[PDB]
């Protein structure tokens, strides 16, 4: 094992017996099939099961991807495009008539009203994949949040309206990226076009072709896997200790050996869950200029969120179908390069694609909450390490 790499792996072990981490599992490969690097850390838990000795995650374990899943349904809808089902341009209104029925909250008046718009503007899948459908989540939206205030959502029960479905849009299509809901949407886009519920679909379309068998929505229904599960983790803010704790878009519960088989037929073509031409695109920067400017702004301007993850807090980016796309360089040739897209997920779960570099490296935690100095510190020497063994050994 190489300089970087035996340090960095001990600084992992490190972290993991002084009570940092519960514990990891890390994972890069490469283009050529033949980089195979894969190496577990830790316990599965903080909780100790009835023996006393707490048992260990590992490329098998069951763990929640949590928002890490939009890459999945970003596949699937991908998938019905190639097919014929679909098209990345359609107005989404042929299959999801109810979103586009979907009022703009403009704003609220005196009396305290919701003052109600319709879209100016009309909306499609490719606005879905780039969180451009000028929709937004509840809890980040000053507007939505009194919307929700007022209790304008606890009407959608009447007209059995799913929970996640029911808040307005806080836009125009196309007019700003905003992180939202526009992802289980893209869930039901599919099951409609398909008539199958994103269950069936995903184990027909996504693990049958990689041969994977821990994948899956419905983990209360897997016995064998629902005991072998990870506990989720939190750490809390008065110590830095830490204690125990069907649509698309959050919500699969993976092994994170599966998900990297995922992330490694993407990075090399292998053509096996989709097509090289449509990967391209994944990879194209979707943003129009003006969009990805306002997007750079307000990333920076919110470092309590970081999207961005282990990737510097400043830096000029885009986004495409299923991340965040790195625009410059990260660090020179040492690091990710221009063209680079990552994403990650709730509990520290962080991916990366580096077609230029011909790497991807998946690091994988079960900790909350989201952006944690040390499992970023240590995802961030991460990458670092393989990186430099790698490309320059």
């Amino acid at each position: 094992a190489a300089d970087p790499v035996v340090l960095m792996e001990t600084a992992f072990r490190k972290a993991v017996k002084s009570r940092q981490i519960p514990g990891a599992v890390i994972m890069a490969r490469d283009a050529s099939g033949n980089l195979n690097y894969t190496r577990c850390f830790g316990a599965r838990t903080v909780r100790r099961d009835e023996n006393n000795q707490l048992p260990p995650l590992q490329v098998d374990t069951p763990c929640r991807l949590a928002s890490a899943t939009k890459l999945l349904t970003t596949i699937m809808a991908l998938q019905c495009m190639e097919r014929g089902l679909v098209d990345l341009d359609e107005t989404v209104d042929r299959l999801l008539p109810d979103l586009s029925a979907m009022p703009v909250l403009e704003g609220f008046d005196d009396a305290g009203n919701a003052r109600l718009r319709e879209r100016r503007g009309k909306i499609t899948l490719r606005h879905l994949l780039t969180h451009t459908s000028g929709l937004s989540y509840v809890f980040l939206h000053p507007l939505l949040r009194e919307y929700m205030a007022q209790g304008h959502l606890q009407s959608a029960e009447k007209f059995g309206i799913q929970s996640r479905l029911a808040p307005p849009a806080v836009n125009d299509p196309g007019a700003e990226w905003i992180y939202g809901a526009n992802l289980d949407w893209a869930g039901k886009l599919v099951e409609r076009a398909t008539g199958l519920d994103l269950e069936q679909y995903l184990q027909e379309n996504i693990c049958a072709p990689l041969g994977i068998t821990d994948m899956t929505f419905k983990l209360q229904q897997r016995p064998d896997m629902l005991a072998r599960r990870a506990d989720q983790t939190h750490r809390n803010s008065a110590d830095g200790r830490l204690r125990y704790d069907c649509f698309g878009g959050q919500g699969v519960f993976s092994g994170p050996g599966s998900y990297m088989k995922v992330l490694h037929s993407l990075l090399k073509r292998d053509g096996l869950l989709l097509q090289p031409q449509t990967v391209d695109l994944m990879f194209q920067p979707a943003l129009e200029p003006r969009l990805e400017e306002q997007m750079n702004q307000h990333m920076d301007a919110s470092p309590h969120i970081n999207y961005g993850g282990p990737m510097p807090m400043v830096l000029r980016r885009s986004f495409g179908l299923g991340g965040i796309i790195a625009l410059e360089d990260l660090d020179g040739e040492n690091w990710r390069r221009k063209g680079s897209l990552t994403f990650g997920g709730g509990p520290n779960i962080v991916w990366q694609i580096d077609p230029k570099a011909g790497l991807c490296t998946l690091a994988f935690f079960q900790l909350e909450p989201w952006n944690d100095p040390v499992c970023r510190d240590l995802t961030r020497t991460f990458e670092h390490a393989i990186y430099a063994q790698y490309q320059q050994g």
